[PDB]
């Protein structure tokens, strides 16, 4: 609350004390984790804050704009008519914690769209004049931000992964040196691998219980998918079974080993590996559980689903009852190249998407790109309860994009499903 009354302050009577302030408070926003630090100083010294309630709207579609936007808190619904009436604009998508919007000012666009608050809101604000000289200055910076013409139409292991993968295969080899091995299958002998369910075991021994194994399979998936850890074969999905695992380490013949430095690293630097792993767990356990056909998911992947939807801000406006029920109809779709057309302005519809990871583009012909959108934010709600066509089309801003989508047919018969009390 302290960098509210840094914003609340005028710019020119701002001491790079207060910038301090308002700085790491901004650091963390989506649209700003790719900012130079110059730049987002720079911010924080013109910047103003907003608090907003539900219901309040921004500005108009049709209208000149004079400021650029991120949401700090909260979320807004993006609405755009084809006719001359703002009587008859539809919602086409709602914008979350970390999006950015507004960046028709640069060239004073009229706005393609309305924006209304959707709930109790906080927005950081720039003007006109200073967002124009910040994009003069951080152009760079920004064109993978915003939307074309400002912007462009569209835009191997982790680090922190790789290393756990590296402190995980020392503790084994010191503690119990039996788990990795060459292996007899059938006439077929696989070198220097672990087995599923003793990985699982090992993990649940070592420090915290860790509970039980379908959290530890959960965590070691977090390696597999990052590539760290892999089926001998090629499987995407961790499994619990006799099925055979092997460490990067471990892909030459010949290999180091730890030579006591490391072994007194891992020792101390293990601890907090696995409560990492712990905290990236369910993630990658709900994405790997959703590759599963809606009739295909255990009592206990339901459960893991669940837990993890209860986090999804874009579902919060939902009973637990009715959320529940979601976990067993959810789809999830991945999308590789950017470029990609989820969906077609004049395309009947039926699912309202969710963003997991990765951002579209919001296109309607004759106007171009009205917004982008990012991980947190939906669209195509409307279509779960209207059979109007799609009012713009969406495409992928990038590669990878991942999806939480949700089907009308699906989701009516729950909704009756909980009318049956």
């Amino acid at each position: 609350a302290e960098w509210i009354a840094c914003l609340d302050k005028r710019p020119l009577e701002r001491s790079s004390e207060d910038v301090d302030i308002i700085f790491t408070r901004l650091k963390g926003v989506k649209a700003f984790e790719k900012f130079h630090p110059n730049l987002l100083r720079q911010i924080c010294l013109c910047g103003y804050y907003e608090n907003l309630e539900k219901g309040i709207t921004l500005f108009r579609q049709g209208d000149i704009g004079t400021n650029w936007y991120a949401v700090l808190a909260g979320s807004l619904d993006v609405k755009v008519s084809e006719t001359s009436s703002h009587q008859d604009a539809v919602t086409i998508c709602t914008l979350g914690i970390g999006t950015a919007f507004g960046e028709s000012i640069l060239d004073n666009t009229p706005r393609h769209a309305t924006i209304v608050t959707r709930e109790s809101s906080e927005l950081l604000r720039i003007e006109q004049e200073d967002f124009k000289a910040l994009w003069e200055k951080y152009r760079q910076y920004m064109a993978g931000l915003l939307a074309p013409p400002y912007g462009v139409m569209e835009t191997v292991p982790s680090e922190k992964i790789l290393r756990a993968g590296k402190i995980l295969r020392i503790a084994i080899l010191s503690r119990a040196p039996h788990m990795i091995r060459d292996r007899k299958y059938h006439l077929k002998t696989y070198r220097q691998c672990c087995v599923g369910t003793e990985l699982v075991d090992w993990m649940i021994q070592q420090t915290s219980c860790v509970h039980s194994r379908t959290q530890a399979v959960g965590m070691w998936q977090v390696l597999l998918e990052d590539g760290v850890l892999n089926h001998v074969d090629q499987e995407r999905h961790f499994q619990d079974k006799y099925l055979f695992y092997r460490f990067l380490d471990d892909e030459r013949e010949d290999a180091p080993l730890p030579t006591e430095e490391e072994k007194k690293e891992c020792d101390e630097e293990l601890q907090d590996t696995m409560l990492l792993l712990s905290q990236m767990g369910p993630d990658a356990h709900m994405r790997m559980i959703l590759r599963k056909p809606p009739g295909q998911r255990t009592v206990d992947d339901l459960e893991i689903i669940y837990d993890e939807l209860l986090h999804i801000k874009a579902l919060s406006h939902l009973s637990t009852t009715v959320k529940r029920e979601l976990a067993g109809v959810l789809i999830f779709e991945s999308h590789a190249k950017g470029g990609t057309v989820l969906f077609n302005q004049g395309e009947e519809g039926t699912s309202w998407y969710i963003i997991l990871k990765g951002s579209v583009n919001v296109v309607i012909y004759g106007k171009g790109v009205v917004c982008t959108l990012h991980e947190g934010d939906d669209f195509g709600k409307l279509a779960l309860v209207n059979d109007a066509p799609r009012a713009a089309s969406i495409v992928l801003r990038e590669d990878n994009c991942h999806f939480l989508r949700v089907d009308k047919e699906d989701f009516n018969r729950i909704l009756r499903d909980v009318e049956a009390n």
